[PDB]
């Protein structure tokens, strides 16, 4: 079949071949950079990117250890400041000076970190279910599931396993929605088993457990981002971003908050309300 994207690569300082999907579009607008969550890859954006493509150029990178990006020989390089450096390397190598950033979870943190370097580089941004205060309930869950290593013979078994742990996050989903989600985050591997599509060594803590936020008040990073056009999406039931923190974010001038009913951490960005929200944000570029 024909794809809506082309497979592209860039090189990290330390020598990894890292992967991004590139979707062609309007060269007279800045490109849209989609940054996935901790355990996630370019497929989390596979539908959003097709809805934005043509009207926008869209880049969907995968961090080291995720998807088709190379795995690190040194798992201690699986940390947020390294991902930030790798994204700076992508931007340098592709000659991108100004861009829209759409960041989910850890991707939203990376979006704040990129903005901090020079907020004028951000044409506009979307933070998907993440903010400068992260709820401990959600962090506890992350520590618990990353690298736990469950694998399956069939997609149906995988899907049911995901519903068992995330049915509270997406209580209204049907089986087709669970299967679509499963294929975005898992892969049929070499051994014929379906497994999460990332290096299991990402779970190794080294100095701090996986998912740990930088040891800094992150309000300043949010506030610098919020000087640029900003949308914040929140799942109504999110265990990561509280309603209170989101309303504080929204109190900054120009920041629009959209809460997605009956879903938790995080909106898939395939919800009609999310799509429409992103469209409104993109008009402010
Ligand atoms: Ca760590
Ligand atoms: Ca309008
Ligand atoms: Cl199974
Ligand atoms: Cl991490």
């Amino acid at each position: 079949g024909m794809a809506e994207y082309e497979d592209r690569y860039w090189t990290s300082s330390d020598g990894l071949r890292l992967h991004f999907r590139a979707y062609e579009g309007d060269i007279s607008r800045p490109p849209v950079l989609c940054l996935p969550g901790l355990t996630r890859n370019a497929r989390d954006f596979e539908d959003l990117a097709t809805r934005l493509a043509g009207d926008w150029r869209v880049l969907c990178p995968e961090m080291r250890g995720r998807g088709d990006s190379d795995y690190a020989k040194d798992p201690m390089t699986y940390q947020p400041m390294q991902y930030l450096q790798d994204l700076e390397a992508l931007l340098a190598q592709e000659g991108i000076e100004r861009f829209v950033a759409i960041g989910t979870s850890l991707g939203g943190l990376l979006t704040m970190l990129l903005a901090a370097a020079n907020p004028a580089r951000i044409a506009a941004a979307v933070l998907n279910d993440v903010g400068p205060e992260v709820s401990p309930e959600g962090l506890e869950r992350i520590r618990g599931y990353v690298g736990q290593g469950r694998n399956f013979e069939t997609w149906m078994h995988a899907a049911r396993a995901l519903q068992e742990s995330s049915g509270d996050v997406y209580p209204d989903w049907d089986i087709t929605q669970w299967l679509r989600y499963a294929k975005r985050i898992m892969v049929l591997g070499s051994s014929g088993r379906i497994a999460f599509d990332y290096d299991m060594k990402i779970a190794e803590p080294f100095e701090a457990p996986v998912g740990a936020t930088p040891q800094v008040d992150m309000w300043p990073l949010f506030d610098a981002l919020a000087t640029r056009p900003l949308l914040v999406l929140r799942g109504e039931t999110s265990d990561i971003l509280s309603a209170q923190t989101a309303a504080k974010m929204a109190s900054r001038p120009g920041v629009e908050l959209v809460t997605l009913p009956r879903i938790g951490h995080a909106p898939t960005l395939d919800e009609p309300e999310s799509i429409a929200a992103i469209g409104r944000l993109l008009e402010r570029v």
